[PDB]
């Protein structure tokens, strides 16, 4: 039985509104609504794997697992098997598999981050599950962050909070945190970004909701303007949306947007708006296809309508070679030529780098760089034709040329990261010197570059 080199993974998030969903629920596993929406005749074709997160759940795992399972069961005639589940006060993330999947899937983390700070400490958060699939690493972060429509710039320091703590994947990573840890990460949940217009623009903003023109709704989502003006989910993707508002709705009809002053909102105007959201970031040149994202039309407990995104996601082997796991193979090499790191500090100590991938015994520390000043004020590390030459474990370009170097430059005077970033080895030639760039980033925000040339020398 061949291993695959694709698999499809369902992505939900619920905002349930602390109701018991509904007896049917599978028009969400099923991506059907309204939006980009998944083909009737793969209806009974299962995904490879399914990432549910809730917020406002109050359900127990337990009564949450076996609708989960019964729901997928119905739909697909598979059983499937639960992965991780983890919750946080009423944000829960669950990771359900295909039962041939057991065996591929090891190294299954999970963590939580509470946000905020004594007031604000209580209720928001994320939860997260990563774990390999063969040669693949996978995160997942569903996050309910902090909520109303004048509180962006907290949703943006719950982001970095989340992404600074959130413990997944490989803790030998040390310098790296979960935007560099994963193949593909996928970060999720009731967002609580708003549409940014006057209140008393409602009516005429419901209006645009009922024409389906939600081109003037979308230049006002702060989740949106806030990407567009790197304050948030730096390097993230998001597919289009095409898909109505998912908040706010009077339950048990999705005909009735709910938007005015109540005491039970604080007195807080809830314009419509995408709460609920999926972003990704995937490693240069990996596979990663968007081929589905919307709501649901027919699930009506909550003031919040159920999101689905399906992704193709590109994955690898567990590769076995006579030479590695276990030593190197002499008949791979890779060489970083006239490299030089471009960093927005105002600091002068002295950088090396430290060389982090799976296709290496264990990371690899540079030598320091030499500073020198650049034109426009900063500060450019040049390491030339200095660094060392890293020696794969496994030569066959097969495997090779599927792998990714993480790169962190380091303070000597601290031996902290002031800079983290990826290259590829998805190369157009071996044997070639190829210009190599990342951007780098500190706790998600963007610190300085990294460029040069690479020649990658293969079995073949
Ligand atoms: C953190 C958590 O909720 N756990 C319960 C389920 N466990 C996984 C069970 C075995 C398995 C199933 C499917 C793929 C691989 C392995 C792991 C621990
Ligand atoms: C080379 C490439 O294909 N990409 C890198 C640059 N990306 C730009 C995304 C622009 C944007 C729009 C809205 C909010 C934030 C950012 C798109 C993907």
């Amino acid at each position: 039985q061949p291993e695959p080199d694709m698999i499809t993974i369902f992505i939900g998030t619920w905002n349930m509104g602390n109701a018991p969903p509904p007896k049917k629920i599978t028009s969400w596993f099923l991506s059907k609504g309204q939006g980009k929406t998944r083909d009737d005749s793969a209806d009974y074709i299962p995904h490879d794997i399914y990432v549910i997160g809730t917020q406002e759940d109050p359900l127990s795992e337990k009564e949450w697992l076996e609708i989960l399972k019964h729901s997928l069961q119905e739909i697909t005639s598979v059983t499937f098997k639960t992965v991780a589940i983890h919750t946080l006060w009423n944000i829960r993330i669950v990771v359900l598999a295909k039962p041939e999947h057991e065996n591929r899937i090891s190294h299954i983390c999970t963590d939580n981050v509470k946000t905020g700070i004594a007031n604000t400490l209580g209720n928001k958060g994320a939860v997260g599950v990563s774990f390999m699939f063969n040669g693949t690493s996978l995160g997942f972060v569903n996050s309910h962050l902090t909520s109303g429509s004048e509180k962006k710039l907290r949703r943006n320091q719950n982001y970095m909070n989340i992404l600074r703590f959130l413990a997944l994947g490989d803790k030998k990573l040390s310098p790296f945190n979960i935007t560099h840890r994963f193949t593909h990460l996928f970060w999720f949940g009731d967002l609580n970004y708003r549409v940014d217009l006057p209140t008393w623009e409602a009516e005429t903003i419901i209006q645009k909701i009922k024409q389906q023109q939600y081109a003037d709704l979308l230049s006002h989502d702060q989740l949106l303007t806030e990407r567009r003006e790197q304050k948030v989910f730096l390097h993230f993707e998001e597919e289009e949306i095409t898909f109505a508002p998912t908040y706010r709705f009077e339950r048990l009809t999705r005909d009735k947007y709910a938007y005015t002053k109540q005491k039970a909102t604080g007195m807080k105007y809830n314009l419509p708006s995408w709460c609920d959201r999926v972003l990704w970031k995937s490693y240069p040149l990996v596979h990663v296809v968007c081929q589905s994202y919307g709501s649901t039309s027919d699930i009506m407990t909550s003031d919040h309508s159920p999101v689905f995104a399906t992704f193709e996601a590109g994955v690898t082997s567990q590769f076995v070679s006579k030479n590695g796991p276990g030593t190197v193979d002499s008949q791979g090499q890779i060489e970083f030529l006239r490299c030089y790191a471009t960093l927005k500090t105002k600091s002068q100590t002295k950088f090396y780098l430290e060389f982090h991938s799976s296709c290496l015994e264990s990371f690899v520390k540079s030598q320091e760089g030499e500073n020198e000043e650049g034109s426009e004020g900063e500060l450019v590390v040049k390491f030339g034709e200095t660094l060392p030459k890293l020696k794969p474990i496994i030569s066959d370009p097969e495997y090779l040329l599927d792998q990714h170097i993480l790169i962190s430059i380091k303070s000597s005077d601290s031996d902290e990261s002031y800079g983290e970033g990826c290259i590829a080895l998805r190369l157009e030639a071996t044997e070639t010197q190829l210009p190599i760039y990342t951007p780098l980033t500190h706790h998600g925000e963007l610190t300085g570059h990294f460029q040069g040339e690479i020649k990658l020398q293969t079995s073949q």
